[PDB]
């Protein structure tokens, strides 16, 4: 119930929200069907439009007008945004030359530069270049301020997940808004675009910017706008709030535009109908900047122009139907479109089996345009699994396509020509970032970055302490003139042991054999030097990784590689080695095919054993430092140490062996040497975080050897590739991956072919940030470089995407 008989007189767009049954006058009252009877008359005035004209200048104030051109309007804070241009001979902001804002130039009473977020739905990154001719205001913000060529959204590349990620710094799996449509099985409740459930606070997790600000005593404008409020009125409302007395005035504001997304869905991303929406958004930017200029705030406010995601060409004819795959199509519920999420239609049906559903959906048609995954098998870079609202079965849909349950869903629900939601590395899904103001840099281009990083920066811009989030605070310091956040490196928690030779060969009963008993002070002293770390500077280029949790581990040195060996997990946490451009690949000699060698520095009790692999009929083993890349025949024997062995399914060994034999050398050729750090990852509860020993669900049969869920590699070289990786004077270049350790290659439909036709494709799909590996391992990399810590944080957030030019 709402008693709509109260009044909005003097309460229009009030900031404090009033609770039922008292009638509301705030910018969301329309969405709640709760506005006071006179809200339209008083608060949504439209008389005489949005622009001053010559004849209105110095008019007698008429309170019915949408905005004013009378002499008193400046002091009332309610002139039309072009008032000073029409009536007082001023220029439009867009017409003024760009001049560096070296310091904030703020009116008295302003405690800090205000922040205005200008968010645009479906604004695809390439619109900045492709639409530049029809967006002069936006082009001026972009060229004069700080801009990225694009900003990466979160998966899924849907509206609410991305807007709320912008507001929180969190991945969707953590904030809880995991799609535009959701079912929560604990609440037994459904979230939809239409209706009232979506307003219940239980859906919205984390701590959004407006709450962070309020808790720390920084006032916020309301971020949300009911669709029926015209954009011109939203801008006038923001400008009016900015004229409030100091103690009442918010410091942070958001404007939201439904365009260009609305038209993009109808016309496709580059339909000729798209020019007009782009013009109109630019005009709105112009209105804001003109109004800021009137308030003398155009060189005081920080403005962020940011989109939520892009837009791809998608039409009804490019739809895959599950009814062409599944016999049991009425036993499932599908969330459809540019991603698929499948669950059982009834929880009372015990003939439901996810394994048979996945199998019926796997490589069934030659050009199949989606791929099924159990959620824990999705690329870890999507961070899309750790929430009960994410269904166990997920369909990753190719760009330009939809998935639907049955054909009748698509015609009895072509209308649309655009959609979004696809994998967040897809070029068409990329969106925009521009920052303009005293706190941002002048005429500066920054590399692409992820939208999870912005919350921390917005907190920095407002002097706020961010709530715990998924940005890496300091990684975006290069966007900022001042207010940088200067983080310290985390302290190492566990210090390593440095074991010498402590065990005789006969103490080991591992069931391993090696033809190594074939045999000199010239060469013997030298081998001893290698075991004490004499080649370490070559192979450990950026310091040893720090272990940020409590554990027991040993540093092991060798001619060709160094490792951090876990006595708890019985294998390395990391293995580090450098491969120069000149390095040569060799084979595993015939006599060494099955060679495994006890490591006399490490006790039998903290070693793996070969018998466990002999007896586990599903599990084989691989090596972290590859024997193929040994520096000499004699050095090769180190690669067969039991302390360099890791458990691998035969199907995974196909992938790993090709990476090690073919790709590492290829990367060293192309990049002028590479440094590689490889290791295992254990994430059995798919939370993106390192498992403790008691979370491990699978062991090599009969043994305490844990089976990794994933294997990573971090591949570093010199950004200036005229310098070799091991003698780099400046910035670094990195690419990394987190490969799923799976017992089949069902993910790769072409896997019966030679590895040259499918392995690198798999690896590209599983590209990762160094930071993603940090979370999954509790390790901290790049501890000893010549680079600034902020630069290193940016390097750690880098993702190599393998997409072509934007
Ligand atoms: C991205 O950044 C984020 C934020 O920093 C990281 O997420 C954090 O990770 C922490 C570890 O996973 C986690 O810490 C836990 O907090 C528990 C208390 O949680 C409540 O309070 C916080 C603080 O206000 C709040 O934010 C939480 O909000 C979550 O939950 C509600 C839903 O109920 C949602 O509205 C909201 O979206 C959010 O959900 C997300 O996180 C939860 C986990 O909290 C998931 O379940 C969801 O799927 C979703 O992803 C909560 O309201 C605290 O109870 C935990 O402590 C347990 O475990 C430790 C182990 O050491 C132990 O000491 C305790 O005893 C306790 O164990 C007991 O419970 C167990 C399980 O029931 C049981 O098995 C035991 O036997 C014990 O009885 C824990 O400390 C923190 O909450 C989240 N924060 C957020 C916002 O998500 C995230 O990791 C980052 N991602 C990456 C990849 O780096
Ligand atoms: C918390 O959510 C936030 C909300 C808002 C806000 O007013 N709205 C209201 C709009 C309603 N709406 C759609 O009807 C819609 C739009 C595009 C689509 N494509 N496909 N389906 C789609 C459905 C999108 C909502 C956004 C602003 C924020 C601004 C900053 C941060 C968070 C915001
Ligand atoms: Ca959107
Ligand atoms: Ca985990
Ligand atoms: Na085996
Ligand atoms: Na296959
Ligand atoms: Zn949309």
């Amino acid at each position: 119930w709402t008693a709509t008989s109260g009044s909005c007189k003097g309460r229009c767009f009030e900031l404090q929200e009033v609770g039922p049954p008292d009638c509301r006058c705030d910018n969301l009252c329309k969405s709640y069907s709760s506005c006071c009877h006179d809200f339209d008359e008083l608060c949504l005035k439209t008389a005489r439009g949005w622009e001053c004209t010559k004849d209105r200048c110095g008019e007698v104030r008429n309170e019915e007008n949408a905005c004013h051109c009378s002499e008193d309007c400046l002091s009332r804070g309610d002139c039309c945004t072009n008032y000073q241009v029409v009536c007082k001979g001023e220029s439009h902001w867009v017409d003024d030359d760009c001049e560096e804002i070296k310091v904030p130039e703020c009116p008295a009473g302003f405690v800090r530069p205000p922040l205005i977020i200008f968010s645009v739905d479906g604004f695809r990154a390439s619109y900045m270049k492709k639409g530049s001719k029809v967006m002069p205001n936006i082009e001026k913000l972009r060229s004069c301020g700080t801009h990225a060529p694009y900003m990466r959204p979160v998966y899924p590349t849907k509206t609410f997940p991305n807007l709320y990620t912008l507001a929180t710094g969190l991945y969707p799996e953590s904030h809880g808004i995991v799609g535009n449509s959701m079912y929560d099985p604990v609440f037994d409740a459904s979230f939809h675009l239409r209706g009232r459930e979506k307003f219940n606070h239980r859906w919205w997790g984390g701590q959004p910017l407006w709450i962070t600000a309020t808790k720390q005593g920084v006032r916020a404008g309301t971020f949300f706008w009911s669709v029926s409020i015209p954009h011109e009125r939203r801008i006038l409302t923001i400008l009016q709030w900015l004229s409030l007395p100091d103690n009442e005035r918010p410091s942070v504001y958001a404007f939201y535009s439904e365009q260009p997304d609305f038209s993009g869905h109808k016309y496709g991303p580059f339909g000729p109908e798209m020019t007009n929406p782009l013009r109109e958004i630019d005009k709105t930017v112009g209105q804001l900047m003109d109004g800021l200029k009137q308030l003398r705030l155009h060189r005081c406010v920080n403005v962020i122009f940011v989109g939520d995601h892009g837009m791809e060409d998608v039409t009804c004819d490019r739809t895959e139907f599950l009814s062409n795959y599944l016999t049991n199509v009425d036993d499932i519920t599908l969330v459809p479109g540019t991603l698929g999420r499948i669950r059982a239609k009834s929880i009372n049906n015990s003939k439901y089996d996810p394994k048979t559903i996945i199998a019926a959906l796997t490589c069934k048609k030659p050009d199949q345009h989606f791929k099924p995954y159990m959620k824990q098998h999705l690329p870890k870079r999507l961070h899309y699994a750790n929430n009960r609202r994410i269904e166990d079965i997920h369909l990753l849909v190719d760009r330009r396509w939809h998935v639907a349950r049955k054909p009748l869903d698509v015609y009895k629900k072509c209308f649309f020509q655009g959609d979004h939601g696809f994998d967040n590395k897809v070029n068409s899904m990329q969106t925009v970032f521009v920052g303009y103001g005293p706190t941002f840099k002048y005429r500066t281009k920054v590399p692409p970055f992820e939208n999870i990083e912005l919350y921390n920066v917005m907190c920095d811009l407002l002097g706020l302490k961010p709530a715990p989030n998924n940005g890496t605070h300091g990684s975006l310091n290069h966007l900022l003139r001042t207010n940088t956040f200067r983080p310290t490196m985390p302290d190492e928690v566990s210090r390593p042991n440095y074991p010498g030779i402590m065990y005789l060969q006969s103490e080991f009963d591992l069931g391993c054999t090696c033809d190594d008993k074939v045999e000199n002070k010239l060469e013997e002293l030298n081998k001893r030097l290698h075991t004490k770390g004499s080649t370490k500077e070559r192979h450990l280029l950026y310091g040893r990784p720090a272990v940020l949790y409590r554990t027991s581990y040993d540093i092991l040195y060798h001619t060709d590689f160094e490792s951090g060996y876990s006595e708890i997990f019985l294998m390395p946490l990391w293995t580090s080695y450098t491969i120069s451009k000149q390095a040569e690949v060799s084979s595993i000699p015939e006599h060494l095919t099955n060679c495994v060698r006890p490591d006399v520095r490490v006790s039998p009790g903290f070693s793996q054993n070969c018998l466990a692999y002999k007896n586990d009929k599903q599990m084989s083993y691989g090596f972290l430092f590859p024997p193929y890349l040994s520096s000499s025949p004699e050095a090769k024997y180190d690669a067969f140490l039991v302390t360099n062995m890791v458990p691998m399914y035969p199907a995974f060994k196909r992938v790993w062996a090709y990476f090690q034999r073919v790709l590492v050398k290829k990367y060293a050729s192309e990049r002028n040497g590479v440094n590689v750090i490889s290791g295992p990852i254990f994430d059995y509860n798919y939370d993106g975080l390192r498992d403790t020993e008691d979370e491990i669900k699978q062991y090599v049969e009969g043994s305490s050897i844990p089976v990794p869920t994933h294997y990573y590699s971090i591949i570093t070289s010199c950004l200036d590739f005229t310098q070799p990786a091991d003698k780099c004077d400046g910035p670094l270049s990195v690419s990394s991956f987190i490969l799923p350790h799976r017992p089949d290659n069902d993910e790769s439909c072409n896997s019966s072919e030679d590895e040259s036709k499918w392995v690198e494709e798999l690896m590209k799909m599983h590209t990762a940030r160094v930071r993603d590996i940090e979370h999954l391992t509790g390790l901290d990399f790049y501890r000893k470089t010549s680079r600034s810590y902020s630069e290193i944080l940016t390097l750690k957030t880098y993702l190599h995407t393998y997409e072509s030019e934007i």
